[PDB]
């Protein structure tokens, strides 16, 4: 009866709290998305619990075994009853799983140190002195993957093949990666997170360019779960309200460092 | 010909230093076996790369996919030339890869937070009061898990059953739960671990009676790798210089807080 929330640690949406030894269950955590579960949970009347999901990953069907990991796959498989994180709604997981309507819109973005010499997609492509990657899987990836679009079919064909790997475990490996390489790597990353990183200190990183595509996260729930309905309807009702923008002001503005 | 090393991340043996994302390669880490490894190339004579496990597991073969994971697989698949870690030598393990001779002794132990009125694996086999698991994962849970010896059988039938779930993800979180528990929780692990936390604030755990079996950990290297004599030869070395008897003096108590 308890809601089994997975989620993963992606700050700002779910960080660990300073000293969180000490601490316990859902108190152990904080960010954007520990405070919509709270607001969600409240809307919804049910009592939930805070669960980081265990391959830390967003969620791929792998080719070789068929089988879904990360979140998707803890829904998939009916270890979870709800994800509440910066899940991204993709086609295939739709086929899946299910969304509520976007509680936050954004899009694939270039993530650059400052000084470099690019500002699009385009230029990217046509350049081979500034490397180029992104998570080792996730939305974004797969996004190049399937992709048709002249300019990001060549840019995936470089990704894919360059060596050493232009892809990172996660988004603090990406960031470091544009910062140690003196604008030798540009990260490319959905545009929340990229505007995030650059309230960072020691603000040497930038969104450049416009957005490669469209789109956003929502609350998933099984396929079929009867507690989709009605956590769509709290999302709705909360940005409504106004409680989203106040969200991420508050996880990107209040607490920037730049 | 770049010996391609494959380690995890398990204080003491190896650790990120304080401010990394300012560091390259194998200049990030610190650690016994950070040392060790320097050691060992050094005695060897070849350049190396230390790369963290993905899954940061020790390894294990899947009953299901049959798929050996953590470093064990990454040696069984190609994917690493040699494993430097706190890889325990099991029969198991002993017949997909190779090990030198070990380099470090120890033994399962149970590790209480002070006060608790348990000093040996019969007492906690005969009571209820006090819950006790171990790392969700390894060569502890899979040594309860094919005992039969009649204590540790009593031992694996209540943890594989006890719920909420007795077993933790990581050694942190075993020690976590130990003092968070208040004395209600024991955890089983390797007694040099156990030894190490003994030396951390707040100094509130201890290692208590002797151990369940006796055992080492050993350099791995991929079945039949030309690698594998001359790291054994190097181990054999290292310790009879007393290497191993510094590196462990000053990993576990020159640095020790208690
Ligand atoms: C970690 C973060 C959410 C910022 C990013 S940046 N590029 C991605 O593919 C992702 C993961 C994606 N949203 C997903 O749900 O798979
Ligand atoms: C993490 C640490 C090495 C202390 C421990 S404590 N209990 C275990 O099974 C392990 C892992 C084990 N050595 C292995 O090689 O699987």
């Amino acid at each position: 009866k308890t809601v089994v929330v997975t989620t993963i640690l992606e700050s700002p949406y779910v960080m660990m709290k300073k000293n969180h030894e000490m601490l316990e269950g859902n108190e152990r955590y904080e960010g954007y998305c520990v405070d919509l579960a709270a607001e969600i949970a409240k809307h919804c009347g049910f009592k939930y619990k805070l669960t980081i999901v265990g391959d830390g990953k967003y969620g791929a069907r792998d080719a070789d075994t068929k089988i879904w990991n990360g979140m998707v796959g803890e829904l998939v498989y009916g270890k979870a009853d709800i994800a509440i994180a910066p899940l991204t709604i993709t086609l295939v997981r739709e086929e899946v799983i299910d969304f509520s309507k976007p509680f936050m819109s954004l899009g694939i973005s270039i993530m650059i140190k400052k000084g470099t010499p690019i500002e699009s997609a385009e230029d990217l492509s046509k350049q081979t002195e500034i490397a180029y990657g992104t998570l080792d899987s996730g939305s974004t990836k797969e996004f190049f993957r399937r992709s048709k679009i002249a300019v990001f079919d060549k840019m995936w064909t470089y990704m894919r093949s360059a060596e050493p790997s232009v892809f990172v475990r996660t988004t603090a490996e990406g960031v470091a990666r544009v910062r140690k390489s003196k604008g030798k790597y540009a990260y490319l990353l959905e545009s929340t997170m990229n505007e995030y990183i650059e309230q960072r200190k020691p603000c040497d990183t930038m969104k450049v360019g416009g957005n490669l595509d469209s789109k956003g996260y929502g609350i998933a729930t099984p396929k079929g779960s009867s507690l989709g309905n009605a956590v769509n309807l709290a999302v709705l009702k909360l940005n409504e309200q106004g409680l989203l923008d106040k969200l991420k002001n508050k996880w990107w503005y209040d607490k920037g460092e730049c």
